[PDB]
RNA sequence: CGGGCUCAACCUGGGAACUGCAUCUGAUACUGGCAAGCUUGAGUCUCGUAGAGGGGGGUAGAAUUCCAGGUGUAGCGGUGAAAUGCGUAGAGAUCUGGAGGAAUACCGGUGGCGAAGGCGGCCCCCUGGACGAAGACUGACGCUCAGGUGCGAAAGCGUGGGGAGCAAACAGGAUUAGAUACCCUGGUAGUCCACGCCGUAAACGAUGUCGACUUGGAGGUUGUGUCUCGUGGCUUCCGGAGCUAACG
RNA sequence: UUGGGUAACACUAACUGGAGGACCGAACCGACUAAUGUUGAAAAAUUAGCGGAUGACUUGUGGCUGGGGGUGAAAGGCCAA
RNA sequence: GGCGUAGUCGAUGGGAAACAGGUUAAUAUUCCUGUACUUGGUGUGUGGGUGAUGGAGGGACGGAGAAGGCUAUGUUAUGC
RNA sequence: UCGGGAGAAGGCACGCUGAUUAGCUCGCCUGAUCAGUCGAAGAUACCAGCUGGCUGCAACUGUUUAUUAAAAACACAGCAC
RNA sequence: GCCCCGGUAAACGGCGGCCGUAACUAUAACGGUCCUAAGGUAGCGAAAUUCCUUGUCGGGUAAGUUCCGACCUGCACGAAU
């Protein structure tokens, strides 16, 4: 991932000015990773390490998803809608 | 504690502590719940650093063997010593050429890296971790972590391929009182490649992880600095206090 | 395919789909045990049972290969009773 | 007596064209009645180009599962 | 080989009659409810697995003596030279 | 081409006998001694492939030359005969 490519993406859902790190920012910059890693599981289907390496990359983010669901519910069904989780 | 059956066991009277729970009232520092709010933490950001870290593909040289050619002697090979074996239609030794498989000198190191297993001839691609500086950011979003999940040498196992060398089992020659050992001549699986599986081990520094604290000296790797020295991380040795049954 | 749990690997539930020289069978196929029959129509049939049953199946017509032959998943089996 | 080319042969399969009705002691989508259709030849008219053999659709429309439409008939109706 | 084995096994109900409910557009379609009631027997008249255990052999379907043996015989995918 | 030597047993095959140690007795087990080189350890074995053998121990049964398990010197069982 670009660094450009990373800092456009937490600016896209950051909260505020210099947001960097809130709920949607976080599952944001989680979703991209996941997205890139998924796509990589698509081919290289031996690549059985970075198999593990997303489990947590996504059960940071159901957690901040549930996190989030469970406080603010608004700012949940706006996140996801957004991004296209679930 | 006192008293009663001659004592005591036993028993009586009184007293105290008396947990626990119900009711009412009060405090509320700490934990919990709700609401709001700061940076020196963790993480992150920016700029840099060392390395055999992991996966895929490609690639070089030396050596062993086989094949072809030349030459060529009478031996060569091999051992504690020999023999089997190979050789005068020409082995070995030697030169040239070709093919194939496996692992890869000087540098390497007492060095370095990876989470571990492991990983260095070299090159490229992909990808994990960690360190230093600026101290900027989120703003504590931290630490650890039953279960879960993934990884995890070698050996061995399934399918296909490959197979130079080496080599369990195994076929012989020696040694020996006997050797179904060591030594020697052959030799299968395997050792290798792709894929799937197993999931173990001195998987050992045999001292799980994280933070704070407690004399220093010396060698080495790496960043920075006002660099005959200061400072951060890592790797050894000797050691203060202290710790240990002892070794340490 | 859908939903759910999970990162994935995949798993579970429901649904869909329905293969399989598979099982029961219309028509039928095969045919173990007995009796009848045994100068049966004659070149082997009847009865009571019994087993297996969409395929490498079954069947009509036409055509091809022949004797020491061919053919034969070899039984010395078959090649016009 | 046998192996390639040109030709031909080989399955009432393939194969251009009609049904309905009536009639006989015995026959028929072949007789009769009505009507329809095909091929070949010629031409009155319309119309104003008439063609082997290989190739095209076509005939090889194959196997398995199956929706829907759907006939007369039958039936509800003891309707006509 | 989780495909299966399994209509395993085992047990109950299953008649008629009256009045109704539900699914569907409807059926002279289907699934049920309540009450009454007759026989020894209600799938009372048309088919039709008996079940279970141990052991031998071959794997199985299939193939094989058209006229006495289909059997542990033959073949088969797979493995090897 | 063959005699020559060597390789090959998924080549036709061969695998008898004896003593000691040791047990209440018999056998198995281990080594040797001899013959013809080895003499058999995986499994499993008197098994449809062993005579002797209705072999020995035993299950099971009132009893079973049947069968199953074990031992097993394997007359003339044993490796894709």
């Amino acid at each position: 991932l670009s660094t450009e490519a990373t800092a456009k993406i937490v600016s896209e859902f950051g909260r505020d000015a210099n947001d960097t790190g809130s709920t949607e920012v976080q599952v944001a910059l989680l979703t991209a990773q996941i997205n890139h890693l998924q796509g990589h599981f698509a081919e290289h289907k031996k690549d059985h390490h970075s198999r593990r390496g997303l489990l947590r990359m996504v059960s940071q983010r159901r957690k901040l998803l549930d996190y989030l669901k469970r406080k603010d519910v608004a700012r949940y069904t706006q996140l996801i809608e957004r991004l296209g989780l679930r």
